[PDB]
């Protein structure tokens, strides 16, 4: 059965004195079936891991936001996935709707993105989703399909790959995800990484839900069939991010 | 008379080790007349602080390769004023042209990040110049005039600016840049500048120098009437920076 992962992005918030205090919680953790990463700004990734420090069970690694589409070089304001392995992080986002939406990132440049990831042995949380318009007008297969389709480009190994699907029609638009549109989003997936890939690898494959999760929901939709945990907006910056890790245990 | 400025953009290069070696050197840098600032990637600025320590010349201060256009909140993958305050930095890069040629950085968004770093009262790199094509059609004035109407649009106060003039058709392209044709770029938009604002603000605007700079031509630039210090790039990685601050003395 497919190992949980539950992930917790920081998104652009901390400081020093609210992660000193974040990671003294998360450290008494004690342990977790499920892989758990949280996910830093990169100025405050190595702030992070010297807050664990190595007085901790080991059930929370680190991972990164974002990855540049390129290595070493003039790239100015981008780090590379060298870099974060330099910084023995093993993990990134790509993709995320924030940076599609807001920086450019395009279904090529996120192509560009899981192919440099998974190339430089990192773990490449893939983000996709539909928005409110697109839902409405019944393109939610159509958009899930194109952006795999694009994203998964001349990707044949999905065994360092995660998928977070992001209901951004249910994310500050007034509009709501049940926990059954969740399921039938993720399922879809599902069947249609079974068609680009098979079976085999659809079911091996952890799809992790990025709407709204908190401790008061979490274990419902974990219970979904295709829902493999979580990739975790506010609720990760708060110590009851615990009772999410909890949930999919 | 202006106060020089010598930056060292770091880019998208450095690790854990090569970085400490780098900075030991640097600690051994006993004064300077002028400002100088080293600009590593947001994930090594912290270990780069460490480095440096608490009891060092104080020659040398940190600054970032770009900032955010918002504060903090649901921005994955962005750094804000806001953070960098919070870790001690006060100077960040705006406008780079690797941003504006490969991160859709457009003369509007470098806009918003300028005003975004000096209402937080940050020190802000204004980067500037015209591709080989922009040049050699006759439209370097027109280019230079252009960026700056936009990215100072609504500034009023220049005491937190300072402008890097980056010879982008003399990078990477063949074609070199003459300490004499720097000077004529650098003495263009000091006009401008007085156009826009008033001789007493042009006067006062550290204008430095963002093409290829190494030990070997910065005491021949320095001297240029205005021409202010450097944005470096490659040699800025290397001990011998110290002979290019030097040549700001
Ligand atoms: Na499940
Ligand atoms: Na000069």
């Amino acid at each position: 059965s497919r190992k949980y992962f539950v992930g917790g992005n920081f998104k652009c918030n901390g400081t020093k004195e609210s992660l000193k205090t974040l990671i003294d919680s998360f450290k008494q953790v004690e342990s977790s079936n499920s892989e758990v990463y949280v996910f830093p700004t990169s100025l405050h990734i190595s702030l992070v891991k010297e807050f664990f420090g190595n007085d901790h069970p080991g059930v929370f690694k680190i991972g990164s936001q974002n990855i540049s589409c390129t290595g070493n070089g003039a790239f100015t304001g981008e780090v590379s996935c060298e870099m974060l392995k330099d910084m023995d992080v093993d993990c990134s986002l790509v993709g995320h709707s924030e940076r599609r939406q807001y920086y450019s990132e395009t279904d090529q440049i996120v192509n560009n993105k899981v192919k440099k990831g998974l190339e430089n042995g990192l773990k490449i949380v893939l983000c996709i989703g539909e928005s409110l318009s697109e839902r409405e007008t019944g393109k939610t297969n159509d958009v899930i399909q194109k952006q795999l389709t694009e994203a998964l480009k001349d990707v044949s190994d999905l065994s360092n790959l995660v998928i977070a699907y992001e209901p951004i029609w249910a994310i500050g638009t007034g509009v709501v995800a049940t926990p059954g549109q969740a399921q039938e989003a993720h399922a879809f997936i599902r069947e249609y990484v079974t068609r680009m890939y098979n079976p085999q690898v659809s079911s091996n494959l952890r799809i992790i839900y990025g709407g709204s999760v908190t401790p008061d929901n979490c274990n419902e939709l974990i219970k979904c069939a295709d829902i493999d945990g979580f990739l975790v907006g506010g609720a990760s910056l708060k110590p009851t991010f615990a009772k999410i890790i909890e949930s999919a245990q």
